[PDB]
Protein backbone atom coordinates (compact mmCIF):
# COMPACT_ATOMS: atom_id res chain seq x y z
CA UNK A 1 0.00 0.00 0.00
CA UNK A 2 2.81 2.23 1.18
CA UNK A 3 5.19 0.72 -1.94
CA UNK A 4 4.72 2.31 -5.02
CA UNK A 5 1.41 4.20 -4.05
CA UNK A 6 1.19 5.73 -7.47
CA UNK A 7 1.19 1.90 -9.36
CA UNK A 8 3.48 4.02 -11.80
CA UNK A 9 5.14 1.01 -14.37
CA UNK A 10 8.78 0.57 -12.85
CA UNK A 11 11.84 0.28 -14.53
CA UNK A 12 14.79 -2.35 -13.14
CA UNK A 13 18.44 -2.60 -13.96
CA UNK A 14 19.81 -6.16 -12.36
CA UNK A 15 23.38 -6.83 -11.75
CA UNK A 16 24.75 -10.26 -13.50
CA UNK A 17 24.33 -11.63 -10.08
CA UNK A 18 20.79 -10.42 -9.04
CA UNK A 19 19.78 -11.38 -13.11
CA UNK A 20 20.33 -15.31 -12.51
CA UNK A 21 17.82 -16.10 -10.44
CA UNK A 22 14.41 -15.07 -12.23
CA UNK A 23 12.00 -16.26 -9.52
CA UNK A 24 14.17 -14.35 -6.91
CA UNK A 25 14.23 -11.42 -8.99
CA UNK A 26 10.39 -11.50 -10.06
CA UNK A 27 9.94 -11.43 -5.97
CA UNK A 28 12.46 -8.54 -5.67
CA UNK A 29 10.66 -6.24 -7.98
CA UNK A 30 7.36 -7.07 -6.25
CA UNK A 31 8.71 -6.10 -2.56
CA UNK A 32 8.82 -2.77 -4.59
CA UNK A 33 5.28 -2.39 -5.63
CA UNK A 34 6.40 -2.79 -9.85
CA UNK A 35 3.05 -5.47 -9.62
CA UNK A 36 0.88 -2.29 -8.53
CA UNK A 37 1.57 -0.66 -12.41
CA UNK A 38 0.27 -4.36 -14.06
CA UNK A 39 3.54 -4.31 -15.65
CA UNK A 40 7.15 -3.65 -15.50
CA UNK A 41 10.57 -3.35 -17.40
CA UNK A 42 13.86 -4.81 -16.54
CA UNK A 43 16.93 -3.88 -19.03
CA UNK A 44 19.23 -6.78 -18.29
CA UNK A 45 23.41 -6.24 -18.00
CA UNK A 46 24.93 -5.21 -21.20
CA UNK A 47 27.16 -8.63 -20.86
CA UNK A 48 23.82 -10.63 -21.73
CA UNK A 49 22.72 -11.43 -24.98
CA UNK A 50 20.77 -14.49 -25.67
CA UNK A 51 22.06 -15.30 -29.05
CA UNK A 52 25.03 -14.45 -31.03
CA UNK A 53 23.45 -12.97 -33.87
CA UNK A 54 20.03 -13.07 -35.65
CA UNK A 55 21.49 -13.69 -39.06
CA UNK A 56 20.05 -17.49 -39.90
CA UNK A 57 16.71 -16.90 -39.36
CA UNK A 58 15.86 -15.86 -42.76
CA UNK A 59 14.18 -19.44 -43.67
CA UNK A 60 11.73 -19.30 -40.63
CA UNK A 61 8.35 -19.86 -41.48
CA UNK A 62 5.67 -17.74 -39.84
CA UNK A 63 2.90 -20.60 -39.92
CA UNK A 64 0.04 -17.77 -40.04
CA UNK A 65 0.33 -14.52 -40.57
CA UNK A 66 -2.29 -12.36 -39.81
CA UNK A 67 -3.68 -9.11 -41.70
CA UNK A 68 -5.58 -6.93 -38.26
CA UNK A 69 -8.02 -5.57 -39.94
CA UNK A 70 -9.60 -2.75 -37.17
CA UNK A 71 -13.29 -0.83 -37.89
CA UNK A 72 -14.29 1.87 -35.36
CA UNK A 73 -14.63 5.77 -34.11
CA UNK A 74 -14.08 7.83 -31.41
CA UNK A 75 -10.72 5.84 -29.68
CA UNK A 76 -13.29 2.63 -29.85
CA UNK A 77 -12.22 -0.16 -32.47
CA UNK A 78 -12.77 -4.04 -32.89
CA UNK A 79 -9.67 -5.83 -34.75
CA UNK A 80 -10.33 -8.83 -37.23
CA UNK A 81 -7.89 -11.18 -37.88
CA UNK A 82 -7.47 -12.76 -41.09
CA UNK A 83 -5.12 -15.39 -41.60
CA UNK A 84 -2.89 -15.42 -44.45
CA UNK A 85 -0.96 -18.60 -45.61
CA UNK A 86 2.44 -19.55 -44.58
CA UNK A 87 5.84 -16.72 -44.85
CA UNK A 88 9.48 -16.61 -44.19
CA UNK A 89 11.46 -14.03 -41.85
CA UNK A 90 12.97 -12.57 -45.30
CA UNK A 91 9.38 -12.11 -46.87
CA UNK A 92 7.91 -10.31 -43.86
CA UNK A 93 10.77 -8.63 -43.81
CA UNK A 94 10.52 -7.41 -47.25
CA UNK A 95 6.97 -6.34 -46.93
CA UNK A 96 7.41 -4.27 -43.22
CA UNK A 97 10.37 -2.19 -44.75
CA UNK A 98 8.28 -1.45 -48.36
CA UNK A 99 7.14 1.99 -48.72
CA UNK A 100 3.77 0.58 -48.07
CA UNK A 101 3.85 -0.51 -44.84
CA UNK A 102 6.79 1.00 -43.47
CA UNK A 103 7.46 3.14 -40.09
CA UNK A 104 6.21 7.10 -41.18
CA UNK A 105 8.23 9.77 -40.42
CA UNK A 106 8.42 11.75 -37.19
CA UNK A 107 10.17 13.57 -34.38
CA UNK A 108 9.14 12.22 -30.91
CA UNK A 109 6.90 9.19 -29.76
CA UNK A 110 3.65 11.47 -29.23
CA UNK A 111 3.75 11.98 -33.41
CA UNK A 112 4.20 8.12 -33.81
CA UNK A 113 1.52 7.29 -30.98
CA UNK A 114 -0.54 10.43 -32.92
CA UNK A 115 -0.22 8.73 -36.37
CA UNK A 116 -1.03 5.15 -34.83
CA UNK A 117 -4.27 6.52 -33.71
CA UNK A 118 -5.84 8.38 -36.53
CA UNK A 119 -4.52 5.48 -38.89
CA UNK A 120 -4.99 2.41 -37.13
CA UNK A 121 -8.12 1.28 -39.77
CA UNK A 122 -6.29 2.23 -42.82
CA UNK A 123 -3.34 -0.01 -44.90
CA UNK A 124 -4.21 -3.11 -42.57
CA UNK A 125 -0.69 -4.76 -41.48
CA UNK A 126 0.52 -8.15 -41.35
CA UNK A 127 1.55 -9.84 -37.57
CA UNK A 128 3.56 -12.42 -37.78
CA UNK A 129 2.27 -13.58 -34.63
CA UNK A 130 1.91 -16.35 -32.69
CA UNK A 131 4.80 -18.62 -34.04
CA UNK A 132 5.69 -21.97 -31.82
CA UNK A 133 9.92 -21.34 -31.38
CA UNK A 134 12.77 -19.96 -29.83
CA UNK A 135 15.28 -17.46 -30.16
CA UNK A 136 17.26 -18.15 -27.16
CA UNK A 137 20.37 -20.84 -27.79
CA UNK A 138 20.73 -23.82 -25.54
CA UNK A 139 23.59 -22.45 -23.02
CA UNK A 140 21.61 -19.94 -21.99
CA UNK A 141 20.14 -20.57 -18.42
CA UNK A 142 19.28 -16.79 -16.79
CA UNK A 143 16.02 -15.55 -18.02
CA UNK A 144 15.40 -18.41 -20.62
CA UNK A 145 12.00 -17.45 -21.48
CA UNK A 146 12.12 -21.45 -23.10
CA UNK A 147 12.84 -22.99 -19.13
CA UNK A 148 12.13 -20.31 -16.85
CA UNK A 149 11.65 -22.72 -14.10
CA UNK A 150 8.54 -20.88 -12.22
CA UNK A 151 5.54 -23.01 -10.16
CA UNK A 152 3.87 -23.18 -13.75
CA UNK A 153 5.82 -26.45 -14.72
CA UNK A 154 3.58 -28.18 -12.15
CA UNK A 155 1.04 -28.11 -15.57
CA UNK A 156 3.15 -30.03 -17.73
CA UNK A 157 5.43 -31.91 -15.28
CA UNK A 158 2.23 -33.34 -12.83
CA UNK A 159 -0.91 -32.95 -15.18
CA UNK A 160 0.43 -33.65 -18.87
CA UNK A 161 -0.95 -30.72 -20.23
CA UNK A 162 0.53 -28.31 -22.41
CA UNK A 163 -0.81 -24.77 -23.73
CA UNK A 164 1.38 -23.40 -26.95
CA UNK A 165 2.33 -19.93 -25.60
CA UNK A 166 1.79 -20.61 -21.95
CA UNK A 167 3.85 -23.04 -20.88
CA UNK A 168 5.53 -22.55 -24.08
CA UNK A 169 7.51 -19.58 -26.21
CA UNK A 170 6.04 -17.92 -28.89
CA UNK A 171 7.59 -15.58 -31.25
CA UNK A 172 5.80 -12.45 -32.79
CA UNK A 173 7.50 -10.85 -35.91
CA UNK A 174 6.23 -7.26 -36.06
CA UNK A 175 5.01 -4.08 -38.29
CA UNK A 176 4.59 -0.44 -38.15
CA UNK A 177 0.72 -0.58 -36.72
CA UNK A 178 0.62 -4.21 -35.36
CA UNK A 179 -1.54 -4.23 -32.51
CA UNK A 180 -2.03 -6.02 -29.48
CA UNK A 181 -5.51 -5.26 -28.15
CA UNK A 182 -7.01 -4.86 -23.96
CA UNK A 183 -6.29 -8.40 -22.20
CA UNK A 184 -5.14 -9.90 -19.07
CA UNK A 185 -2.91 -13.27 -19.52
CA UNK A 186 -4.80 -16.27 -19.97
CA UNK A 187 -5.78 -17.63 -16.19
CA UNK A 188 -4.61 -13.79 -15.30
CA UNK A 189 -1.16 -15.52 -14.81
CA UNK A 190 2.08 -13.30 -15.63
CA UNK A 191 4.31 -13.01 -18.61
CA UNK A 192 7.71 -12.26 -19.93
CA UNK A 193 7.87 -10.82 -23.13
CA UNK A 194 11.59 -10.15 -24.66
CA UNK A 195 12.22 -7.95 -27.20
CA UNK A 196 15.33 -9.55 -29.69
CA UNK A 197 15.34 -7.11 -32.06
CA UNK A 198 14.29 -4.29 -34.16
CA UNK A 199 12.11 -1.23 -33.74
CA UNK A 200 10.17 -0.62 -30.37
CA UNK A 201 6.94 -1.86 -29.17
CA UNK A 202 4.87 0.30 -26.90
CA UNK A 203 2.50 -0.53 -24.32
CA UNK A 204 -0.72 0.26 -22.04
CA UNK A 205 -1.22 -0.56 -18.96
CA UNK A 206 -4.59 -0.49 -16.23
CA UNK A 207 -2.81 -1.37 -12.78
CA UNK A 208 -4.52 -4.56 -11.71
CA UNK A 209 -6.51 -2.39 -8.83
CA UNK A 210 -8.92 -0.76 -11.39
CA UNK A 211 -8.63 -3.16 -14.20
CA UNK A 212 -12.79 -3.80 -12.97
CA UNK A 213 -13.31 -0.35 -14.15
CA UNK A 214 -11.78 -0.71 -17.32
CA UNK A 215 -13.65 -4.32 -17.91
CA UNK A 216 -17.03 -1.99 -16.85
CA UNK A 217 -16.28 0.40 -19.48
CA UNK A 218 -15.83 -2.29 -22.01
CA UNK A 219 -18.83 -3.65 -21.46
CA UNK A 220 -20.63 -0.77 -21.49
CA UNK A 221 -19.45 0.44 -25.11
CA UNK A 222 -19.72 -3.25 -26.39
CA UNK A 223 -22.93 -4.49 -24.89
CA UNK A 224 -23.25 -7.08 -27.34
CA UNK A 225 -19.90 -9.00 -27.11
CA UNK A 226 -20.92 -8.59 -23.33
CA UNK A 227 -24.07 -10.83 -23.50
CA UNK A 228 -22.02 -13.07 -25.95
CA UNK A 229 -19.07 -13.63 -23.71
CA UNK A 230 -18.79 -13.07 -20.14
CA UNK A 231 -14.67 -12.27 -20.83
CA UNK A 232 -15.27 -10.93 -24.56
CA UNK A 233 -11.73 -9.36 -23.85
CA UNK A 234 -10.14 -12.56 -23.94
CA UNK A 235 -11.13 -12.75 -27.56
CA UNK A 236 -8.33 -9.80 -28.16
CA UNK A 237 -10.44 -7.55 -30.29
CA UNK A 238 -11.04 -5.00 -28.33
CA UNK A 239 -8.75 -1.45 -29.30
CA UNK A 240 -9.09 1.46 -26.42
CA UNK A 241 -7.69 4.77 -26.87
CA UNK A 242 -5.55 6.40 -23.81
CA UNK A 243 -7.37 9.38 -24.69
CA UNK A 244 -11.24 7.57 -24.10
CA UNK A 245 -9.46 6.00 -20.82
CA UNK A 246 -8.67 9.72 -19.68
CA UNK A 247 -12.38 10.68 -20.48
CA UNK A 248 -13.82 7.64 -18.18
CA UNK A 249 -11.15 8.14 -15.66
CA UNK A 250 -9.38 4.69 -16.18
CA UNK A 251 -6.03 5.45 -14.59
CA UNK A 252 -3.20 4.05 -16.81
CA UNK A 253 0.57 4.32 -18.04
CA UNK A 254 2.33 4.13 -21.11
CA UNK A 255 6.40 2.97 -21.60
CA UNK A 256 8.30 1.97 -24.94
CA UNK A 257 10.31 -0.96 -24.71
CA UNK A 258 13.12 -1.22 -26.91
CA UNK A 259 14.99 -3.86 -28.22
CA UNK A 260 16.99 -5.88 -25.69
CA UNK A 261 14.92 -5.33 -22.56
CA UNK A 262 11.78 -7.13 -20.80
CA UNK A 263 8.24 -6.56 -19.99
CA UNK A 264 6.67 -8.13 -17.12
CA UNK A 265 3.27 -8.38 -17.13
CA UNK A 266 1.47 -8.91 -13.78
CA UNK A 267 -1.49 -11.37 -12.98
CA UNK A 268 -4.52 -9.26 -13.56
CA UNK A 269 -3.17 -6.22 -15.12
CA UNK A 270 -4.99 -5.01 -18.58
CA UNK A 271 -2.34 -4.89 -21.43
CA UNK A 272 -2.42 -3.04 -25.39
CA UNK A 273 -0.30 -1.67 -27.50
CA UNK A 274 1.33 -1.40 -30.61
CA UNK A 275 4.75 -1.89 -33.03
CA UNK A 276 6.99 1.04 -34.16
CA UNK A 277 8.08 -1.28 -37.21
CA UNK A 278 9.96 -4.32 -37.94
CA UNK A 279 10.85 -6.30 -34.45
CA UNK A 280 11.03 -9.94 -33.29
CA UNK A 281 9.75 -10.16 -29.28
CA UNK A 282 9.68 -13.77 -28.19
CA UNK A 283 7.16 -14.45 -25.30
CA UNK A 284 5.72 -17.08 -22.69
CA UNK A 285 3.50 -17.28 -19.48
CA UNK A 286 4.88 -17.95 -15.27
CA UNK A 287 3.81 -18.03 -11.80
CA UNK A 288 4.72 -17.35 -8.55
CA UNK A 289 2.98 -18.48 -5.36
CA UNK A 290 0.45 -15.44 -5.32
CA UNK A 291 -0.74 -16.10 -8.96
CA UNK A 292 -2.81 -19.08 -7.36
CA UNK A 293 -5.64 -17.36 -5.63
CA UNK A 294 -5.90 -14.83 -9.55
CA UNK A 295 -6.15 -18.52 -11.05
CA UNK A 296 -9.09 -19.61 -9.01
CA UNK A 297 -10.37 -16.53 -9.27
CA UNK A 298 -10.31 -16.28 -13.03
CA UNK A 299 -13.38 -15.35 -15.23
CA UNK A 300 -13.20 -17.38 -18.15
CA UNK A 301 -14.45 -17.58 -21.86
CA UNK A 302 -17.44 -18.87 -22.40
CA UNK A 303 -18.65 -18.77 -25.74
CA UNK A 304 -15.28 -20.87 -27.07
CA UNK A 305 -14.67 -24.58 -26.65
CA UNK A 306 -11.10 -24.46 -27.35
CA UNK A 307 -9.88 -21.83 -24.91
CA UNK A 308 -7.29 -21.92 -21.92
CA UNK A 309 -8.33 -23.82 -19.14
CA UNK A 310 -6.06 -24.91 -16.28
CA UNK A 311 -7.18 -27.37 -13.13
CA UNK A 312 -6.64 -24.92 -10.26
CA UNK A 313 -6.48 -28.49 -7.96
CA UNK A 314 -2.88 -29.71 -8.34
CA UNK A 315 -1.91 -25.48 -6.94
CA UNK A 316 -4.23 -25.71 -4.26
CA UNK A 317 -3.12 -29.12 -3.31
CA UNK A 318 0.48 -28.36 -2.77
CA UNK A 319 0.60 -24.65 -1.92
CA UNK A 320 -2.56 -24.49 0.15
CA UNK A 321 -3.28 -27.70 1.83
CA UNK A 322 -5.26 -26.16 4.52
CA UNK A 323 -8.09 -24.50 2.01
CA UNK A 324 -8.64 -27.17 -0.59
CA UNK A 325 -11.25 -28.73 1.51
CA UNK A 326 -13.43 -25.24 1.89
CA UNK A 327 -12.56 -24.01 -1.93
CA UNK A 328 -13.41 -27.45 -3.28
CA UNK A 329 -16.63 -27.32 -0.92
CA UNK A 330 -17.36 -23.10 -2.60
CA UNK A 331 -17.10 -21.73 0.90
CA UNK A 332 -13.73 -20.03 0.19
CA UNK A 333 -14.43 -16.29 0.47
CA UNK A 334 -10.70 -15.06 -0.39
CA UNK A 335 -11.10 -11.56 -1.40
CA UNK A 336 -7.33 -10.74 -3.75
CA UNK A 337 -5.65 -7.39 -2.25
CA UNK A 338 -3.88 -6.57 -5.18
CA UNK A 339 -1.46 -4.85 -3.58
CA UNK A 340 0.16 -7.38 -1.66
CA UNK A 341 3.51 -8.53 -2.88
CA UNK A 342 4.06 -12.51 -3.73
CA UNK A 343 5.17 -14.47 0.05
CA UNK A 344 9.10 -15.05 -2.05
CA UNK A 345 9.15 -11.45 -1.52
CA UNK A 346 9.70 -11.62 2.48
CA UNK A 347 13.50 -12.17 2.44
CA UNK A 348 13.22 -8.53 0.49
CA UNK A 349 10.87 -7.51 3.39
O1 LIG B 1 3.26 -7.88 -28.66
C1 LIG B 1 2.32 -8.65 -28.50
N1 LIG B 1 1.69 -9.22 -29.55
C2 LIG B 1 0.70 -10.13 -29.40
N2 LIG B 1 0.25 -10.57 -28.25
C3 LIG B 1 0.83 -10.04 -27.12
C4 LIG B 1 0.44 -10.39 -25.80
N3 LIG B 1 -0.36 -11.54 -25.60
C5 LIG B 1 -0.85 -12.38 -26.53
C6 LIG B 1 -1.46 -13.41 -25.88
C7 LIG B 1 -2.14 -14.60 -26.51
C8 LIG B 1 -1.28 -13.10 -24.52
N4 LIG B 1 -0.62 -11.97 -24.34
N5 LIG B 1 0.89 -9.82 -24.68
C9 LIG B 1 1.84 -8.90 -24.82
C10 LIG B 1 2.36 -8.50 -26.03
C11 LIG B 1 1.85 -9.07 -27.18
CL1 LIG C 1 16.67 -9.76 -39.27
ZN1 LIG D 1 -0.14 -10.28 -23.11
ZN1 LIG E 1 -15.73 -15.75 -25.35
Amino acid sequence: ETLNPSARIMTFYPTMEEFRNFSRYIAYIESQGAHRAGLAKVVPPKEWKPRASYDDIDDLVIPAPIQQLVTGQSGLFTQYNIQKKAMTVREFRKIANSDKYCTPRYSEFEELERKYWKNLTFNPPIYGADVNGTLYEKHVDEWNIGRLRTILDLVEKESGITIEGVNTPYLYFGMWKTSFAWHTEDMDLYSINYLHFGEPKSWYSVPPEHGKRLERLAKGFFPGSAQSCEAFLRHKMTLISPLMLKKYGIPFDKVTQEAGEFMITFPYGYHAGFNHGFNCAESTNFATRRWIEYGKQAVLCSCRKDMVKISMDVFVRKFQPERYKLWKAGKDNTVIDHTLPTPEAAEFL
